[PDB]
DNA sequence: CCTGTGACAAATTGCCCTCAG
DNA sequence: CTGAGGGCAATTTGTCACAGG
């Protein structure tokens, strides 16, 4: 029952830094767009249902939607084929009533979010709702810009464009540590709380790894 | 150069309780 | 009963020294 979550491509590849909590929200918000047309691009958001789409408690679910609004403020996401730096919201959320937001976000984006009939990514939120790592999120959000119908699918990345899209610490170039504080860990999260059956082989040139080659069945059959 | 591992610090997790309405 | 608050211990995340190929 997870409503479909449909991204523009251009989205699921780009690079900017959002906590778990935040893109949790991300994805409401481009549902409530989904339905919108010639728009204004104002969002509500209602408590009660968050703790009831995540399973959550009334009050913990009121932090995690507190917090998260605060830092907005700040965040970025850059576009590329180009080098178009963005910003989220232009006012600050607020809850005329008790239990409602009401975000606002930079109507600039809306096309970015309907993108284009060519090349899109689907899935239903049902995947993804129990990760806690965001950089997971990342992850499988791109391996399903891939998966043909059967729920299936190929791909091999690149550690210096994982890097940038996904925007991750600055102590993860040596791989020593990338493999043991990104690479196993979000490859466990996924294979362990979303319908997915991966695996991975690296891809060495000279004395170096270079690419990671993605592979991956439904784990329906 | 490459790597893996331990140890320490700094940020998250979910869980607890107060209080106003 | 709800949600806007304060606080938490345990684990998960980011860093870096050191040992060997
Ligand atoms: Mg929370």
């Amino acid at each position: 029952n997870s409503p479909r979550i449909v991204q523009s491509n251009d989205l699921t590849e780009a690079a900017y830094s959002l906590s778990r909590d935040q893109k949790r929200m991300l994805y409401l918000f481009v549902d409530q767009i989904r339905k919108s047309d010639e728009h204004d691009g104002i969002c509500e958001i209602h408590v009660a249902k968050y703790a009831e789409i995540f399973g959550l408690t009334s009050a913990e679910a009121s932090k995690d939607i507190r917090q998260a609004l605060k830092s907005f403020a700040g965040k970025e996401v850059v576009f590329y084929k180009g080098y178009e730096s963005f910003p989220w919201f232009i006012k600050p959320a607020h809850s005329p009533s008790r239990g409602l937001y009401s975000v606002h976000i930079n109507p600039y984006l809306i096309p970015f979010f309907i993108g284009l009939q060519n090349r899109f990514t689907q899935f239903r939120l049902s995947e993804t709702k129990e990760i806690t790592n965001p950089y997971a999120m990342r992850l499988y959000e791109s391996l399903c810009q891939y998966r043909k119908p059967d729920g299936s699918g190929i791909v091999s990345l690149k550690i210096d464009w994982i890097i940038e899209r996904y925007q991750l610490p600055q102590s993860y170039q040596r791989m020593p540590d990338f493999r043991r504080r990104f690479l196993q860990v979000c490859v466990n999260e996924i294979n362990s709380r979303t319908p997915m059956r991966l695996s991975y082989i690296e891809k060495k040139k000279g004395r170096q790894t270079t690419h990671i080659v993605f592979s991956f069945r439904d784990i329906t059959s």
